[PDB]
């Protein structure tokens, strides 16, 4: 089983290649990491295993889900440290995913009920609905297109949150530039209608994610910075006319950043939608073009993950919904043991146990 051959993820010696994909669970009440988060991540941590936390707020204006943890205040850092210490006690490497939703928010989630920010004024169409704090579904409002000065301020929010995660003991951070959120709102030409230096060409649409990466790389180091993108996923009306060209453009900037910094990034993380061969060739092209560690994600199983590593399609494989319902998913993949079903009803609920930590072990 190649999924259990060790891998050198920079200065992090990993014992296996099963990664916990970042998953918003909405158990961090009032954006404060709770003790239930420590138990949730401890159940899934393994010796030498790699975990990526749920999307974490970088600023009071970055949330678009209820009870998502933050890392922009000191109480959040203090509460995050207790969870990191528990995860590190099991011998696992843990990265904190920095998350800004952009236009994928609502007045209820914004300070003073203000409008969400984005690269544009286009709202998410009435097809997609946002989960409300009371369990209902609301309407995505019209966002506020930000100028370049506010862009540099959001970049600073990433840089401060990256340092805060290191203060909390995190081994590194992951930039969430996928799934149609703030960074993806600057990347996809189906959203980015800007006429300034941040819109138009591939280079201008890549300027935001580039500036975000260099800021956190120069703050904490390249080997502790992961990047996640999804050029072929049209979540929240985030479509591009040429996803492969967009992905190759991002890979080109990431390679240039590693050259100027004299060090390689932690990894490149790409999620794919579920033609299978065309989607596989897209993932293979991005992997071949990026000089560094590649993590594949999106509908991966035990059989599909083994072949991804065996054929050289990826260095690490991250699992999502299967890790929700299988706390010992790494052990189940090793033994080829049957997997537990997950309940989509308790994906975003607030109970610290029900649908969170009560999924049974083997
Ligand atoms: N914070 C995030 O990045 C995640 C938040 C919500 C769900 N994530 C992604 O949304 C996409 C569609 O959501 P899904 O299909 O799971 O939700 P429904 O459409 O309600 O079913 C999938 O690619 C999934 O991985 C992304
Ligand atoms: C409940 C839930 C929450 C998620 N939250 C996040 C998130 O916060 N950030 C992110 O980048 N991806 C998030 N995702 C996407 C997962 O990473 C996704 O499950 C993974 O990319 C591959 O899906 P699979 O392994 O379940 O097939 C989430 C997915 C689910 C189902």
């Amino acid at each position: 089983n190649p999924l259990f051959s060790p891998y050198k993820m920079g200065k992090f010696n990993l014992s296996h290649r099963v990664v916990l994909a970042p998953m918003t669970r909405c158990r961090a009440l009032n954006n404060i990491p709770q003790a239930a988060l420590g138990e949730y991540y401890e159940q899934r941590a393994t010796a030498g295993g790699f975990l990526i936390t749920e999307g974490t707020m970088i600023s009071p204006t970055s949330a678009g889900f209820p009870h998502v943890p933050g890392i922009f205040t000191k109480e959040q850092v203090r509460e995050w440290k207790k969870i990191v210490d528990v995860v590190h006690a099991k011998g696992a490497v843990i990265f904190c995913q920095l998350w800004h939703v952009g236009r994928a928010s609502h007045e209820v989630y914004q300070p003073a009920g203000a409008a969400p920010i984005s690269s544009t004024e286009k709202p998410i169409s009435n097809r997609w609905r946002i989960l409300m704090p009371d369990g209902t579904h609301g309407i995505y409002p019209k966002p506020r297109a930000i100028g370049t000065y506010e862009i540099s301020q959001v970049v600073e929010d990433y840089r401060r949150s990256a340092l805060n995660a290191i203060e909390a003991g995190f081994d590194g951070i992951e930039i969430h530039g996928a799934h149609g959120y703030l960074i993806d709102q600057f990347l996809k030409d189906g959203i980015n209608d800007r006429t300034d230096e941040y819109g138009g060409s591939l280079a201008n649409r890549c300027k935001f994610i580039t500036q975000v990466v260099q800021a956190v790389v120069s703050a904490i180091g390249a080997d502790r910075v992961g990047v996640r993108v999804s050029p072929a996923i049209d979540h929240l009306d985030a479509m591009d006319s040429n996803p492969l060209s967009l992905g190759l453009a991002v890979v080109e900037r990431l390679n240039k950043i590693q050259l100027h910094s004299g060090s390689k990034l932690a990894y490149l993380h790409v999620t794919q939608p579920r033609s299978e061969e065309e989607e596989a060739r897209l993932m293979r092209t991005l992997r071949n073009a990026y000089q560094g560690t590649f993590i594949c994600s999106g509908g991966y199983t035990r059989e599909l993950g083994i072949e991804a590593v065996a054929q050289g399609d990826a260095d690490l494989v991250s699992y999502g919904r299967l890790f929700i319902s299988n706390p010992d998913l790494v052990m189940r993949i090793k033994l080829n043991a049957p997997l537990n079903k997950y309940n989509r009803k308790t994906f975003y609920t607030q109970d610290p146990v029900v649908g969170y930590t009560d999924y049974p072990f083997l």
